[PDB]
């Protein structure tokens, strides 16, 4: 499958403070967290800060790349001269190289983490001597002031960001999928192509906690932010506020005019027939549908469905009945939308009237517990159906959005 | 240019019976869910009698033109007098509207009571003769007997008995595009039956108790051949197929077989499972292993196929947010829905910091027939690897 080793970037990105990035481009991974389809890949970004009397490592790489990490680090510093390691987030996509790193340094170093971070490092790796920093705590290290800001539930309770002279090292906060062709936000075209992969990352990794994005953005707003250096994806040296505003806009679900996401299963073609008419009606009325169909020949990626929800003006679901409940892939999709992408947006539901036991929960009653506002339910029938009901539903949606 | 393969062949001389089989190699997901890279066939039958020609079932609607073309090579469709619809699901009935149009005059359509309702619902077909359980009809000088076998897997399902020959539609079906039409080669049969298990669990598993009821019901008939709507025709040894259906429905286990199902996000679950699997092997078990990882994602249909004849299951689970890993949730829910068997299970789990409200793997299994012998904690440091051995040894003792 893979013809080459993962691409590694090692570059000085600031002169004062002297900061290096160590980035590896993981094109081996297929499913982030063993669930989210990312054919585009993801990078892991670690940093080294070379100071006067200290060398500070910030974060690390996934453990399957530990050997590559130590080789890359050794090119920019003798690992024996490392004095501090800052662990903003202990998840193994960032901390997996830490045991090998500690072994290669060969002497004690100060490891800095949050309170929960300390507990997790002990749990994962048996690392015991960890210095805990509290919210807003400052430490003078190598002649410079580091400040630690807790940003819990982005997306674990251990998560924090490290601030140095206007430079924020933010680990998952500000991350995205995709392996960008450059390191930073200097080129407009690269940024525009990258941002939808940031949306996909936010919803899939942080969506359940999208309220804590808003709390975190507010907390970070009080800091002077000159640059944002995340643990995945692009570095933002020019316009970090653009990334923060994007995060907030995704978390708030700010809609793109005209965008309607249509998600359905069609076991035999009856749902398809109705959805095709609904989609054509939407197009006639000036909307731009984004369509995800589960059929006997096609299966969308759940990560891609999730990506499209936040900026949708509305959603339309087309549902088959199956046994006592609904179609299994539709169940999975709805449960993940509820978990990751629970937004106050209008919805239409189209469904086959089956013969499921009345005890079975409908797609409709599952959706009724969410923030979504179901405008109407429309029955999908084989023969004898009133196609005027499809147009009525789409017209109702148009009037709602007007 | 590749076209799905069509078989049209005379398979009995008296009565004169033809199969019309199409080998669907376009379909990827049966019922839009079950992964079937092996494909599935649609088998319809024509019985040519003295004064009648009886079509039994049909093909999926995307192959309606092909169906009419193939049918027209063995009979003038205008000479069809009767159509028997054992089951109205569109994989069998989709060609019916085109068939009716091509015949061009009224025919007697025969179905169960619920079948009749479904034909009207799907297609607007109103002229349907409802046959009752055990009803016999004389058509073309021969006696057809109709037997209701409901919930295999819809309430409309029946089978048609003709002189020892059972047209069974989904009952007795399998996935796979077999290399020959019938059960006349052992190697073909052996390779086929696991795809029959896959089919039973995925399509009929929720209603597996009705397999046992249906088999008991049919036991009063002398069956010389079984002609289903998918897969192989059984002319030599239909008993072998029926026994297979029953043993899957009962979950009769293969001694030594344990199915191990887990997710591993960062290698901690993998490390524990590798040790559990090695321990199983050292004690003489033959594990079947399904791992959800950041590079690999098994098909749920393949996991399901392996349940019924496992002596036991082992799950390795990560906690995730308030609940468990999302693919393990999906997997567990499908096992509970399709493969609810009275089998022992071991659970190995990571201890999360999930909200206590969220349901565990244990809560999901509580109302099922599965019994959890033990739960063991997966830890990343200072974990007691003795605990794994103890669990596997507990399971072996339980299975004696
Ligand atoms: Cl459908
Ligand atoms: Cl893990
Ligand atoms: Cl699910």
């Amino acid at each position: 499958h893979h013809h080459h080793m993962p691409k590694i970037w090692t570059e000085r990105i600031f002169d004062d403070p002297e900061i290096y990035v160590l980035r590896i481009d993981d094109d081996r991974i297929r499913y982030f967290e063993a669930v989210w389809e990312i054919p585009e890949g993801i990078s892991y970004n670690a940093y080294l800060v070379k100071l006067n009397g200290a060398n500070v490592l910030i974060d690390g790489w996934k453990g399957n790349y530990a050997k590559e990490f130590i080789d890359a680090l050794s090119k920019i510093v003798d690992p024996k001269e490392i004095t501090h390691i800052i662990v903003n987030h202990t998840e193994p996509d960032h901390s997996g190289s830490l045991p090998a790193t500690l072994k290669t340094i060969g002497h004690d170093v100060e490891i800095i983490a949050s309170n929960f971070g300390k507990r997790l490092l002990e749990g994962f790796y048996g690392i015991k001597d960890v210095t805990v920093v509290k919210d807003g705590e400052e430490r003078e290290i190598g002649g410079k002031k580091f400040k630690f800001v807790m940003t819990p539930w982005l997306h674990w309770p251990d998560t924090m960001v490290t601030y140095l002279d206007g430079i924020l090292f933010s680990c998952d906060v500000g991350g995205g999928y995709l392996l960008p062709e450059i390191l930073d936000d200097s080129n407009e075209s690269v940024v525009e192509r990258y941002l939808p992969h940031v949306t996909k990352y936010i919803v899939t990794v942080i969506g359940h906690y999208k309220n804590y994005i808003l709390e975190g953005a507010e907390k970070l707003s009080s800091l002077k932010i000159k640059a944002l250096l995340p643990g995945h994806g692009l570095i933002w040296k020019k316009d970090p506020q653009r990334l923060l505003n994007h995060y907030v806009s995704v978390a708030k679900g700010d809609p793109k005019k005209g965008k309607v996401t249509v998600i359905y299963d069609s076991m035999y073609g009856f749902v398809e027939n109705v959805m095709k008419k609904a989609i054509d009606s939407l197009k006639e009325k000036g909307f731009t549908p984004v369509v995800y169909k589960f059929s006997d020949e096609e299966r969308p990626a759940i990560s891609e469905i999730l990506k499209d929800i936040p900026d949708s003006e509305a959603l339309i679901f087309g549902v088959s009945t199956y046994e006592a409940e609904i179609h299994p892939l539709m169940r999975f999709t709805l449960l993940e939308i509820i978990d990751k992408a629970n937004y106050e947006k209008p919805v239409l539901v189209f469904g086959v009237h089956g013969w499921a036991p009345s005890a079975e929960r409908t797609a409709g009653e599952l959706l009724k517990e969410t923030k979504f506002r179901i405008l109407s339910f429309t029955e999908i029938k084989g023969s004898n159906m009133d196609e005027r009901k499809i147009e009525e539903a789409i017209s109702l949606l148009k009037k709602e959005l007007e």
